[PDB]
């Protein structure tokens, strides 16, 4: 706006010269929107108000103050309550009285000058009652009076009979206490400033007051006539000595910033029952963080049981912050439940606000860009778009109870190719606030104004009738999903998706491991997941007969010492989906026993996000498809049964350096000959027994209860391995996995045999044992106990270094790998000393 | 129970349980009240059971609530907006036309298809007579749009000028003659190609099922037959020859199962299958495991090796 741009121009090319620091006495004008203080000598003034007053007269947003400061005009500012929510009369008869009786208390305060004297009185008023509140502004701009003057005249009207009867008769409910008592002190606002969002007071009468000192008792009182004729702003000014009708008398002596749009978060952060926060006070601050300026809605959403800066806490002394966390999309979540009718209300009320602002701003075109910025203020979070692969934007959609499902997607985002519910919406819901948008202008229609506003809207309804209907247009749909999808976009949606390995999705909804026990969130949330599995349906953690039979048939049905747990601890963890131990279990053992029962029954309860058939020939011939199958997993199993003895190397060194690794093959040695270095990451273990139990094969593995009481007791599983020791390599010791492991270590897994039998640990001995001796040894043991085969002494060197022997191994300053606290055994050679080699009575799941 | 299963995707479906089954007889539903509040199931049925349990037991007065709330549907898309109709509207009445006959579901490739439930007088291939067949494109649906459609705009254009030839005054009748004007207008864009296009791509959006491609023959109990469906779920044999909410799609067009007869055929049959074998006891293993190929998994894991004789019915 033209008069915008001047008052700019003035205020920043010109009148910055006069800008004043924060509290300085010298200050006369307050500018509160730019929050600039100034001290405008006369000349300027009235430049500002000439600017000020053509603002005013276009109906331009002002927050101007003058200060009143020692020596200025008198103002009186009424707050009234009223009877009703109707305008008060304020017909000239009572204002003109009014007028009388506080010249009464300026008279009374003898400070008038003697002689014959004119005196402007103005009323401006609040434009409308809000809840029955209603005010006025008394100016007296010409009459100079001292503070304290002022503070007196005050004091005596508060207590004047025949106001209080005037402002009763108007319906004034508090008569008595109405009028601001630091009316004498407080910046006075120019004619046509206001709260932004209060309407400027309207001057709805002025009157001229004569009083001479020779004829006290005539005290003439006229409406002047001509205002209009006037710069208001300069006239009504309390400070300005240079008004036209306004001849000066001489006595004896921050709005949180809006902008428009930031008004949804205010309206919506009001009336959740929030108003204790025990962790909700950092929730709410990380939620609105996404703002640079959310000090200002901090500030305000505390302000409610009292806190006192929460204890003089304030934000923690300026807590900052940290990598993203739950955003704006939780709030209308924190709404919707506490108080759901009134959330409803402001919503569509900001619909119809989005709607009308775009029918009013181009009068009955609505193009696509519109509808997609209404649709994304509807869905914003339900909806989500990403460019994933190959540029194309793909679709994701959170879902609700009360939706068509799959199977189980009940609280996770779904893949969409197109969305389908968003083209239902468009036509269907979206027409509800068409609806809306008609009748507001058919109820515009029905008003008594002039003929062109009339024709205007007559246009504006029949353009809008016409662009109605494209809302149900393919074309204009299919436009509108393709400008929406700019407006819907996340950024990262894609890149963090299944990223996080402390959850999980389950039929129920969403599994959280973060904390101790489980969460199981079955309602709202802004976690970012689309895998599921279909078929877990956690229910919780039970005593009913499933889970009490799958206890009795699972344990106590393997022998075990002391209760060992290690098979269900290293069968957990398998819900941890990244950055784990880096074992690898074998389980080759038995052809009747409970493998496929147990390693099929992990691999049944759990999804797609993790299920592994990696045949032989992915784990033994000869990154395209060796762990890709493993690529964002965290269970993975080789199930065979079909001989074929194979290679022991060329994987596992990367295969278990998100795995959970579980290797089931024949009860025989299949794979054998690996070395020391990758050695100590591989369990094995074997099962005794093969009661056979056939029916628990077949049957119960695809009842979906038993799968439910499986995964319950898994999480079960995972909450005591957190609980007692975190972390599988701390684990309590077990001497059977050792030494079945071990068992198959000695059992031709590696030279282990040797390495810790003929070579024996006798630290006091001080023997010298030459890599060269070790090798001779080697070979002397190998001829004589396994086969005849010539040797190669550097590559048998290279071995031994790399064995186990790395402990006794000494890289000191002689620069030498012989031995100096072992000793050696040869044929017919004992151990000698100094020489060292190198129940529960209630149910087994219970603390140990 | 079917009923309650069919109507339970309803909030609040114990008011209609109520009103229906309070009914001669009924005595406040025998007092059970839905046997004291039943729990609910998976999948079951929906409304296009009570939707085809009209129309062979009391067509006539079905046919006409039917018709009723077409031209209620059409009537109300045509007084909101005041005579042009486009494509989400023309879809929202062929949803309405018939749901129980199209669905559509979207398979591998992001592609929607269209997969039609036949009826008797229909041209099928040879044996889908009660199973839905994949469309490439919906060309009956494209062929109902065209001519089925146009009787109930020539209702509209009916009740258009029936309000017309009606003692009311000048403005009413300018509005009505517009509101002529331009439904006559819009009445001939059901037969645009491209507009047929628009609402096929429109109801894409109506028809879905969702549930439809992952559960199409899952079922291991059902065969699609030159008859229509067999369920062997019960110990009889069903012979499903009616309209159904099973969703498969893969048929065999000899299968026709008239039950178990003893014509010459299946006497002849028998005597040649057996008795040419000297059997023990009535040996009859092998022809047993030759039966249960009817099942489609989930079943014992046996083989059967039949290398043996050289001419043979082997």
């Amino acid at each position: 706006l033209a008069e915008v741009q001047a008052l700019e121009t003035l205020l920043t090319r010109e009148l910055s010269v006069f800008l004043t620091e924060p509290g300085s006495k010298k200050t006369n004008i307050i500018n509160r929107i730019t929050g600039k203080t100034y001290a405008l000598p006369s000349t300027e003034l009235l430049r500002l108000y000439e600017h000020l007053e053509q603002c005013r007269k276009q109906g331009a947003l002002m927050y101007f103050l003058e200060r009143q400061g020692t020596y200025s005009g008198l103002m009186l500012d009424y707050d009234l309550k009223l009877n009703t929510n109707a305008v008060p009369p304020l017909e000239p008869p009572a204002l003109s009285r009014l007028c009388h009786r506080i010249f009464v208390h300026i008279k009374n305060s003898s400070v008038l000058p003697e002689g014959s004297h004119k005196i402007h009185f103005f009323f401006t008023l609040k434009p409308e009652v809000v809840q029955g509140k209603y005010g006025f502004h008394v100016l007296i701009p010409g009459l100079k009076l001292a503070a304290s003057t002022k503070k007196s005249i005050i004091g005596s009207l508060q207590h004047d009979a025949t106001v209080q009867k005037i402002l009763h008769e108007q319906g004034v409910t508090n008569p008595e206490s109405c009028l601001d008592p630091h009316s004498a002190s407080v910046p006075s606002l120019l004619y046509g400033s206001s709260k932004l969002n209060h309407k400027p007071y309207q001057l709805k009468t002025g009157f001229e007051l004569v009083f001479d000192s020779s004829d006290p008792d005539y005290i003439p009182i006229h409406q002047i006539k001509n205002l209009e004729s006037y710069n208001l702003v300069s006239e009504l000014s309390l400070t300005n000595e240079q008004g036209s009708l306004v001849r000066p008398v001489y006595c004896a002596a921050m709005l949180h910033d809006p902008e428009a749009r930031y008004l949804h978060k205010i309206l919506n952060l009001l009336p959740p029952e929030y108003y204790v926060e025990y962790p909700l006070w950092s929730n709410v601050v990380f939620a609105l963080a996404n703002t640079s300026a959310n000090y200002r809605p901090l500030a305000e959403w505390f302000s409610q049981t009292g806190g006192k800066e929460k204890l003089e806490k304030l934000w923690n002394d300026a807590s900052h912050h940290t990598e993203k966390k739950i955003t704006k999309r939780s709030i209308m979540y924190w709404a919707h439940k506490h108080a759901p009718q009134q959330y409803k209300e402001i919503v569509e009320q900001g619909y119809f606000s989005i709607l009308a602002e775009y029918v009013y701003s181009y009068n009955g075109m609505l193009e696509h860009y519109m509808i997609a910025k209404v649709i994304y203020a509807m869905m914003g979070n339900k909806f989500v778009v990403d460019v994933d692969s190959n540029g194309k934007y793909v679709w994701f959609e959170f879902v609700l109870p009360g939706q068509p499902m799959n199977q189980g997607e009940i609280w996770k985002w779904r893949k969409e190719v197109n969305p389908d519910e968003l083209h239902i919406y468009i036509s269907e819901n979206f027409s509800r606030v068409m609806d809306r948008i008609t009748e507001h202008i058919k109820y515009h229609l029905s008003q008594p104004h002039e003929s062109n506003i009339l024709n205007y809207y007559k246009k504006l309804l029949k353009a809008f009738e016409r662009s109605k209907s494209k809302i149900f247009n393919d074309s204009f749909k299919k436009g509108v999903i393709r400008q929406a999808e700019f407006l819907f976009r996340q950024r990262s949606f894609i890149q963090t998706l299944d990223t996080n390995p402390h959850l999980l999705g389950v039929g129920n909804g969403v599994l959280s491991i973060e904390t101790i026990p489980a969460k199981l969130i079955n309602h709202f949330h802004e976690h970012p997941i689309h895998q599921y599995t279909h078929i877990c349906y956690v229910p919780f953690n039970p005593e009913n007969p499933w889970t009490k039979l799958l206890l009795n048939a699972l344990q106590d049905i393997i022998p075990e010492l002391d209760a060992r747990l290690w098979i269900m601890f290293y069968l957990s963890t398998a819900i941890f989906r990244g950055l784990k131990e880096a074992l690898m279990l074998l389980w080759l053992g038995g052809g009747c026993n409970g493998k496929t029962f147990l390693m099929r029954l992990v691999a049944m309860v759990l999804g797609d996000h993790y299920a592994s058939k990696l045949n032989i020939s992915l784990l033994t011939s000869c990154p395209n498809s060796a762990f890709m199958r493993l690529k964002g997993r965290g269970y993975g199993y080789f199930e065979e049964t079909n001989k074929s003895e194979v290679l022991n190397t060329s994987r596992l060194k990367e295969m278990v350096n998100t795995a959970t690794m579980v290797a089931a093959s024949n009860y025989n040695f299949i794979i054998d000959t690996t070395d020391h270095g990758t050695w100590r990451r591989l369990r094995h273990y074997r099962s005794k027994v093969k009661k056979e139990d056939p029916r628990f094969i077949h049957e119960y593995i695809m009842d979906p209860d038993c799968q439910n009481a499986f995964f319950s007791i898994l999480v079960y599983f995972w909450e005591k391995l957190q609980k007692e020791y975190n972390g599988q390599i701390k684990k309590v010791f077990c001497p059977t996995i050792e030494s079945e492991t071990e068992a198959y270590r000695k059992s031709q897994d590696t030279l282990h045999r040797f390495i810790t039998e003929r070579v024996v640990e006798s630290p006091s001995a001080e023997t010298v044992y030459n890599l060269s001796e070790v090798v001779t040894a080697y070979a002397e043991w190998y001829n004589t106990n396994i086969n005849v085969k010539r040797h190669i002494a550097l590559e048998l060197s290279q071995e031994l270094e790399n064995s186990v022997l790395e402990k006794y191994l000494q890289w000191s300053p002689n620069k030498t790998r012989i031995l100096k606290g072992c000793r050696i055994l040869h044929k017919f050679e004992t151990l000698q000393p100094g020489e060292s080699y190198i129940e529960p009575k209630n149910k087994w799941w219970e603390w140990s």
